[PDB]
């Protein structure tokens, strides 16, 4: 193994072309992204086999500083003229393998930094504010992508993923776990009605890499859409398990967007432990944190 | 000095009785609350001169287990029939100082844990779904009391406090920071339009500690209310710094809310350092994280 | 309540002048501090009368820029000629209020970012590679202000250690605690207590804190070396009765102080597995969030 | 890809097996672990075409919860006679190929949990008060499967040190890389270079990770000092220069090891005064953000 290059390479553009043209689907409501402020943390790796001597022999005549590759990913950001995180990448990584020659393979990954509309009063309505945005801590859209150089100098995507990633969703009732393994090991009761909680990162594959860029925006499949596939598909089912679960959102996926390849789930279980299960006239509850293990799953989806 | 308690007790309930019959303000579209799931974290700190021999002698004869507090805390969750993290506390207090007579003093921090709605299909629409809700690690609610038993065994509050949390806001545009002394110590530019970028912890307290609790909804203040002017302030204002926008802020929030007595605010300055100031035809420009260091404000606007 | 300031002002200080000539004691091999690295994150906080209207009407004439206040704390460590966090944030406040006479109080935190030496080869400790530390760390508070008469005073001073984390596999008991319709917790007579502290201390003459005169200083490492001694040295019967001990013990070393602060913090891994064949060991795991804690002041 | 399990899985066990007889180096003082309190944090992970159903029908007849995985771990912890995560990791993985014939595949991660030895008062280390340490950690990482024929057999072993965070004030240049348009950074021939560093190594002989044959097993503990001596004693070119020349000590340091595998982070202050007068002393502060990093394999 060898490589290199720069983590949070955090940049800010205001102003970016805005995303529109895309086409719906009946779990979201998404028309696109406005882009007054497009925010994108970056990381970009670098390799080739004209590094080996800044390893071994301490000679840095062909190292681009890790601080120079800073620099390049926010200005190509002011330069970038398309639409997506995903189109941003590919506009990074074709630059910088054409300004660098020795360079044969670079790896980059971009999360968005969301940003949250809020609310305003002028000229005597309250309406979303263009100016004042709130910074969101919750679920974000990733990208990644890797190009190669070839033997004759042309450039190649070698991989392309997108995804959304931080997503945690409770579904208070209409979730049960009955029926597993009870042997020595087993020590958790079955339970009818949990209400589930789980984290999800969701990846996807396009089968034509040109659908992630956004160029023709029909073809792009947006994370805030995926995002609302999967709200929908855990009200809609009397879930079994995650695993049940993750698989109908997959279906979901995959049948709303015909131009996926394929789907990837890593989920993680945080179910509340219950402390109270009857309520005088009520039909609630009381619950807390459990203890810090863990349940997880990881499932791919394919067409 | 001498206290003791329990903090991080996580308490999730479902279906609460719902907050309505607010009073509403131009700045909020706010309502009330549906209480699907109302989650909290609570904090417990109890004092009282008793407690000196459990820690001069390890006499425990005197200490409820902090262990205990916790079963209090989420046990009258399940029992409350009120509407507010204000009147939750209220109860809890004033139940742990009946049930425990050699307490003499009662600090409770309650913070909400919010959850938002989500999207899901069903019967032929699109709807927020009532069962499936996102965990939000953006802003959140919060409360404060203190209580007290006096010498002929009554309870009285001695301190309440309500609050919001964590809100994170970034303008783009109309904002100002010039005219600060410019001396040896200064690197600092002039900047006469900055994208002013706040986190905002606002806190409030009532004239009257009743209407804090949601009884009489109407002389309630909702954290979400209080989000919404922040919100509609910093749109509204060229603002000249963050001190000159706190203070327009408590003004606007007194003058809404003349039920409140003052509101205080601690802001941080997270500022993004510029990169590209210019970008071929367009508005936009490039930005990136700081350094660590931090401006923050301390203010208390008064009615 | 008005007033502001700067947060997370990082500095590190190569080669400040040496701590030397501290008082040992005991508990601890500490003897002074080489500073080779001196590392210190401050806050400052400034109040005044006449900052009103940068608030009330946004006239940034009086306004020290909290950006400026960041280079006044970088360019004193540079400048400072003495030996402690204390000494630093005395000189940054009588420094910063000699400077803006618009200033009327000033509130400055300094906390260590701890280094820790290494080995190297005969194997010896470096003198150049140093090890980050993200465990306990020593702090420094002081609050100066401008009187009437234009004379400066601290009106408050607080050293101490922070993010201590101590767990003694056995010699603790929690024993005789209420038992009512609330209580499901065990009584333990041999529990693996797991404790959090941060202890702080204060001076009775707010000049031995600076390390002027090296033998009236108290160092964080001694407060810690002291409580880990009480910690193993006591059959606990609660975090509570573990405390005073500790505070007792510092107060009882250092006479120069006059009270010892504590907030210390429950997190004791429950029981799982309580026998094991041919051995004393058990296995725990980690708990529930929930952590209860104590908060209690030993006076000299 | 298809696969479950539990993360996060805490096991705390005291008294375990001591590690003796374990070959020391010149670099470190390492001779063995006590063991009165031996921490691990375990991932587990499981596959097997047979669980298919438990995903696309909601079938949950073949599947182990994962809440059991959790009792499954804490529970083989207390029976491990043996004296290493790598080892135990073993006993896991065999005991729950064993267990569950439908399994073909079990992936497990195992992070130490390190706790460090304080003073009790004639001061001495005790036996009984240890502190919690956030620093560096000792890894492990086994990938065992079910053949065909019902052997299992061990695909994939890693060890590791994670978490190791060394500054060295002098002695370190990063000069002559490439100079255009995008290049801001200016060269430096003494710089603090400050490097966060997860080491990883693989045995050329599976069994030597398990410690049985405690002259075989190699400790991060030394590996930790070994990473501390070469960054001493290298004038540094680059983060990539001492890597390498890190890696190639320890293979000559361990012979039964196949490679070393590195990722690295740069974390080097921004200098804020160049010269203080009298001194050789400088102030540097903390960097915006982005953070350089490197990943290499040194190979035997
Ligand atoms: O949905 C679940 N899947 C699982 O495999 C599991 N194991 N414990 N709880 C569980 N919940
Ligand atoms: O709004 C601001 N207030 C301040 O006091 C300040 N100081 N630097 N930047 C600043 N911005
Ligand atoms: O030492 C302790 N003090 C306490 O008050 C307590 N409560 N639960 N466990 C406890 N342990
Ligand atoms: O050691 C370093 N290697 C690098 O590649 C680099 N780039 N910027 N600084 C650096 N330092």
């Amino acid at each position: 193994v060898m490589y290199y290059g720069k983590g949070d390479v955090f940049a800010y553009r205001t102003y970016l072309k805005p995303l529109t043209g895309v086409r719906t689907i009946p779990e979201s409501p998404f028309s696109g992204r406005d882009h007054i402020l497009f925010g994108v943390n970056v990381k970009i790796s670098v390799g080739g086999t004209k590094l080996l001597t800044s390893f071994t022999k301490g000679d840095n005549s062909l190292v681009v500083a890790t601080d120079s590759m800073k620099n390049f990913i926010q200005k190509h950001l002011a330069s970038y003229t398309g639409t997506t995180i995903e189109g941003f990448l590919e506009y990074v990584a074709t630059s910088f393998l054409k300004k660098y020659s020795h360079i044969e393979k670079i790896s980059l990954i971009g999360e968005e930094i969301p940003f949250e509309t809020t609310f305003a009063v002028k000229n005597g309505n309250r309406a979303a504010s263009e100016l004042v945005f709130k910074k969101s801590r919750n679920e974000y859209a990733t990208a990644y992508l890797n190009m190669v150089r070839n033997e004759d100098n042309t450039l190649n995507i070698t991989e392309q993923q997108s995804g959304l990633a931080g997503l945690q969703l409770i579904k208070v009732s209409g979730n049960s776990f009955v029926g597993f393994i009870r042997d020595e090991y087993t020590t958790l009761p079955e339970d009818s009605n949990r209400p589930l909680f789980v984290y999800l990162n969701i990846k996807w594959k396009y089968k034509n890499t040109e659908d992630s860029f956004g160029t023709n925006p029909e073809n792009y499949v947006a994370a805030e859409q995926i995002r609302d596939i999967a709200t929908s598909v855990f009200h809609e089912t009397e879930t079994l398990s995650i695993q049940h679960l993750i698989y109908l959102i997959g279906r979901r996926i995959l049948e709303r967007f015909p131009q996926l390849q394929e789907v990837y789930f890593e989920s993680q279980n945080h179910t509340w432990d219950k402390i109270v299960e009857e309520i005088p006239e009520s039909e609630g509850k009381v619950y807390t944190e459990p203890r810090p293990p863990y349940g997880f799953q990881c499932f791919t989806v394919t067409q």
